[PDB]
């Protein structure tokens, strides 16, 4: 019902009052809280005196910590080569605007851009490639012959696959990051457009380089150094010069420049633990105006009034990009460090750029004469997110109602970057780390001084609950400084901690694996479950007969002789639950692979898949709670189902089913006398059969050959610089607290008085160092069958915030490169 925005200057508050008066959003009132600087506004938000504010990307990492503890919530979205049905989304967003006479993208039947796009109110038309970009030169006014529009929707990867080394592309048609030559056995990594990145080519037999995912994006902004053409100094002569900066905490004003100076060996400084950055910089420049700085000489050139001088605020006239430009123009500085948004051609007469290659270039080449790419700013609120909903509602309704958000007659870049086109809500999961990405986050961390000092003799294990934490603390007490503990909420959070340099290793089930391997983490060791062969564990290296991995299988009655694999469409199927690998994942994957219509809600009839829609066919014959008429619990992902799990899905094949999808063990777990005492009394393991791929059958004890696929074992993961460490520290720790370890009376790695299946599954036999075969990482852990069947042998089969954070954003002028 009310949203308080924090303004850092008088001009920002004037724009805020303007928007209070003009922008009428129903049921949400706007309020302007005035503070004197950026930091004061952050504090006011932390104190609940205000609700949200805009921040530069560089100010984000320090905002997520004490004494602010803020999180990003609303950012500007970038166009990329990963967007799907972009025309439909853009058309919807345009139709949602409360205005008339604006361009509403025209879509065809299939959700693709019409090659010709017209602006209705003006009569202008133009041509457009698949991603909506205007083909240069095709804008035609009314009354003039329209440019004939071709259909530019063939991607470059598919255009290269034809006329043919044959690359591998994904379902949409982009480049797979890992490329493998079929003629000459080799492996390398490629760009977002197919360019081979140097230093990655690998002859066969050798392990291949770990390739990283690339997204091609447009409209990137950069940090630049600007100098008047009359001056004659270069980059490595900055020492002693007078500088103008946008702000002490901005990326375009401070942080990128510092990273460059350090890499260029120009800044006399070693580490942030013994001397702050501002000291070294104050000794580097003579006099400067760097808003927010605490060194006297770094504020001499500023022109703010008494008390307003050198603040992170427009009250300081030299604050911001345009403030630094004004500082350079009035000759209060020799070089201005700012963003490529303040660039204009009206300035290309007097001003030029100053490249880190000790050369000068005109403004228009800012793409090749810069200090780094600068991500867009973000709206931030309290990490507790008590007001995210209201802020998002107000901002998006103001965008629909065409309020003057990203412009003002009072000044430039007030409240928001004036270069902002549209603001969109981020996932609630996104914090500073997920927003900045792994690389940029680690860079911010190393710059602020929180860089962790790696220990090659201590592994920090991550726990997912308090019971795991208690077992970890027992292990750490009996460990002798080799095992430490960290706390997280879910395995995904542990992977985040590992990538943030706050933890070292963690055991992941296969379901969490695809993301982990996608972010550069490798398997150090794996969980052995073969209850019958302790050979490979007592002498580390003795060959492995079988790993004890689960085998997903389809189990049927010998009574129903007609059910074969090539006719499973329509039969009552049985699933352990929506999410389980053997009970749900493998079958639906193989189905959408072999039957191209790929509809599983209609493929089966009256299946029991606990976890699907209560009204669909996937929740019939699901007897929910036999003796509980006080609650309807049918089709639930809990034991309140009489069909959840291996046992519950086995009840289905004997009751009202024709086929079940379970691990192979279930048949031997509830038959042949070793069964509970209700429904599987006189049932034997001979009365059942398995379904194989070629459409035949076999006895149950053929799960090695008549199998759907193989389930990869749970794996302990860590970073590549810790493998050789973690492995050995595991080995040392396994000869002491394993099953046949020396001090098994002190502690067991595979049992606990605090709970069951903590840290590792209780039926685990031992841990084995993951051998790194010379092939793809996913193909090595998952195995070619599982990989190809579930993920389609692709690195684009999944999209989450974490993979988006492990992504290199390849900047380009446009996606027209096809």
């Amino acid at each position: 019902k009310q949203v308080r925005w924090c303004a850092i200057s008088d001009l920002e508050q004037k724009k805020c009052n303007d928007l209070v008066g003009s922008c009428n959003v129903p049921d949400i009132t706007l309020v302007c809280v005035l503070r004197s600087s950026t930091e004061d506004c952050m504090t006011a938000i932390k104190d609940g005196q205000a609700d949200a504010m805009f921040l530069d990307s560089g100010e984000v990492y320090e905002a997520s910590k004490d004494p602010y503890n803020l999180k990003p919530i609303i950012a500007e979205p970038y166009s990329s080569n990963r967007d799907l049905q972009k025309c439909l989304k853009e058309r919807q967003q345009a139709l949602a605007k409360k205005m008339i006479g604006h361009y509403i993208p025209q879509c065809d039947e299939k959700g693709n851009y019409q090659p010709q796009q017209c602006h209705g109110s003006t009569g202008h038309c133009w041509c457009v490639n698949a991603m909506g970009e205007k083909i240069s030169g095709t804008n035609t006014p009314p009354g003039q012959t329209r440019a004939t529009c071709e259909r530019h929707e063939l991607p470059k990867c598919l255009k290269e696959r034809q006329v043919a080394f044959v690359p591998q592309c994904d379902e949409k048609g982009n480049y797979e990051p890992q490329q493998f030559h079929g003629s000459t056995g080799y492996s390398w990594c490629v760009n977002a457009i197919g360019e081979e990145i140097a230093g990655t080519k690998t002859p066969p037999g050798k392990i291949p380089a770990t390739c990283q995912k690339h997204d091609l994006v447009t409209t990137c902004h950069y940090a630049v150094a600007m100098v008047k053409k009359s001056s004659a100094f270069q980059f490595n002569q900055l020492k002693g010069k007078r500088s103008c900066h946008s702000g002490v905490s901005k990326t375009d004003g401070w942080k990128a420049l510092v990273t460059v100076l350090v890499e260029k060996k120009l800044l006399s400084w070693d580490g942030p633990a013994k001397e702050s950055i501002q000291r070294a910089m104050s000794k580097f420049f003579s006099v400067s105006c760097i808003p927010g700085a605490t060194q006297t000489n770094l504020c001499k050139q500023c022109k703010g009034e008494e008390g307003k001088n050198c603040k992170n605020s427009h009250d300081e006239p030299y604050y911001g990009n345009y403030g630094a430009f004004r500082c350079l123009k009035e000759d209060m500085g020799d070089v201005a460090f700012l963003r490529s948004t303040a660039l204009s051609d009206e300035h290309s007469e007097v001003y030029e750029l100053l490249c880190p290659d000790n050369t000068r270039k005109p403004l228009n080449k800012y793409k090749e004469c810069n200090l780094g790419t600068v991500p867009a700013g973000t709206v931030v609120t309290r990490k507790i997110s008590d007001k995210t909903e209201d802020i998002n509602n107000f901002l998006m309704e103001a965008q629909k109602r065409q309020c003057k958000l990203f412009s003002s007659a009072h000044g430039k870049d007030l409240m928001f970057d004036d270069s902002t086109l549209q603001l969109a809500l981020l996932s609630s999961e996104v914090d500073a780390f997920l927003y900045l990405g792994v690389k940029l986050f680690h860079a911010m961390k190393a710059l602020t001084g929180d860089a962790h000092l790696p220990s090659k003799n201590k592994v920090r294990w991550c726990t997912i609950n308090k019971l795991e934490k208690m077992k970890c603390d027992d292990w750490s007490a009996v460990s002798g400084g080799a095992i430490a503990c960290t706390e997280a909420s879910c395995p995904k959070g542990c992977v985040k901690q590992i990538l943030k340099g706050e933890a070292d290793a963690v055991k992941l089930e296969v379901q969490y694996m695809y993301e982990a391997l996608m972010c550069g983490l490798l398997p150090a060791v794996e969980e052995y479950h073969n209850k019958d062969d302790f050979g490979p564990c007592k002498t580390p290296g003795s060959p492995i007969t079988d790993f004890g991995t689960l085998r997903a299988v389809a189990l049927v009655k010998k009574s129903n002789k007609d059910i074969n694999w090539n006719n499973i469409k329509g039969k009552k199927s049985c699933h352990t639950g929506v999410g389980d690998i053997a009970g749900w994942v493998i079958p639906v994957s193989l189905i959408r692979r072999q039957n191209d219509n790929s509809d599983i809600d209609s493929f089966f009839g009256e299946s029991c898949a606990p976890g699907s829609d209560t009204k669909s066919n996937l929740c019939k014959l699901c007897i929910g709670d036999p003796k509980n008429s006080a609650a309807n619990t049918k089709c639930s992902l809990s034991d309140k189902e009489a069909y959840y799990g291996n046992q519950g899905a086995f009840r289905c094949l004997v009751e009202k089913g024709d086929v079940a999808f379970v691990p192979h063990t279930v048949v031997f777990e509830n038959t042949d006398g070793k069964n509970p005492a209700v429904w599987a009394k006189n049932l034997k393991s001979e009365d059942f059969e398995l379904l194989c791929l070629d459409g035949s059958r076999a006895p149950v004890s053929n799960y090695k050959s008549c199998k759907l696929s193989g389930i990869p074992p749970p794996a302990i993961v860590t970073r590549e610089e810790s493998i050789s460490d973690v492995v050995r520290i595991v080995a040392n720790q396994q000869s002491l607290y394993g099953r046949k370890g020396f001090e098994k009376d002190m502690f067991q790695l595979f049992s606990s008085n605090k709970g069951n299946n903590l840290l590792f599954n209780d039926n685990t036999q031992c841990l084995i160092t993951f051998d790194r075969q010379p092939k793809d990482i996913m193909e090595d852990y998952f195995g070619k069958p599982y990989y190809t069947t579930v993920y389609g042998a692709s690195r684009s089969a999944m999209s989450s915030e974490l993979i988006s954070a492990c992504t290199i954003k390849h900047c380009s002028n446009s996606l027209e490169v096809l």
